[PDB]
């Protein structure tokens, strides 16, 4: 739409739930196709089917500024379910060091996987899940030190819920002194 809307947003309670007021700054706009016909579009109903890898594209209006990198999160904040969301937020994938307009397969040279994708952990019954993408910007310096996401060595020494223990994605970004440039959602159940 370009980026979401505040009071869009805010219909969808996106404000307060994933960020809990209304001032982010949504200026870069992010394309995330799956695969072909498979995109996510400011809340449109996808498939669970086919979300079990990585988008193969994901595109940025903008590239980040000089000496700093993007980072991207997605996350449940439906987690396990979206009447009892006991896991909030269900962190399915981080990537920080992001350089380039087009992103194509989850990564390229730059990038740090600080989580590597799983995709959507939905049962049936448990409602609309919110799966969102949030884009922060990152000193290109810090990249791979983010404050309550180390570097990856493995699900042993992390966990997916309640943010790696730190609770929530917006958390993590404001205590490491981010800034939050894009974001996109859909909703997803299970058949």
């Amino acid at each position: 739409g370009g980026p979401p809307t505040i009071e869009e947003l805010k219909r969808e309670k996106i404000i307060p739930h994933v960020f809990p007021d209304e001032n982010v700054d949504l200026t870069v706009d992010m394309y995330i196709s799956f695969k072909s016909g498979k995109e996510v579009n400011h809340g449109n109903i996808l498939d669970l089917a086919g979300t079990g890898s990585v988008p193969r594209n994901i595109k940025f209006s903008e590239e980040p500024p000089e000496d700093y990198c993007y980072i991207l999160f997605m996350i449940d904040p439906d987690f396990p379910s979206r009447r009892r969301p006991d896991g909030r937020d269900y962190v399915h994938w981080a990537v920080s060091g992001i350089k380039s307009k087009e992103l194509v397969k989850g990564t390229d040279k730059n990038c740090i996987t600080l989580l590597p994708y799983v995709g959507p952990s939905i049962k049936k019954g448990t409602g609309l899940h919110r799966i969102s993408f949030i884009l922060s910007l990152v000193k290109e310096e810090n990249k791979g030190n983010v404050t309550g996401v180390p570097l990856y060595r493995g699900e042993h020494y992390i966990t997916r819920v309640k943010f790696n223990n730190c609770q929530s994605a917006y958390n993590v970004i404001q205590m490491n002194d981010m800034k939050i440039v894009g974001f996109n959602w859909c909703q997803m159940r299970r058949k």
